[PDB]
């Protein structure tokens, strides 16, 4: 699927990769820090400074 925020906050912005987060780079959906099922992207260069992101597609 393409990605959308859908639940998102990154004010309708599609996910952007690759986004930095934990100093970290990912150019893929992250579980990391969400215990309710779903997987997020950044949607900026480096969600740590930033920290908006959107939904990602579940089961990938």
């Amino acid at each position: 699927t393409a990605l959308f925020t859908m639940g998102g906050n990154a004010e309708g912005q599609p996910c952007k990769f690759p986004f930095r987060f934990q100093g970290t780079s990912y150019d893929s959906c992250t579980t990391e820090g969400r215990t309710d099922g779903y997987r997020w992207c950044g949607t900026t260069e480096d969600y740590d400074r930033d920290k908006k992101y959107g939904f990602c597609p579940e089961t990938a």
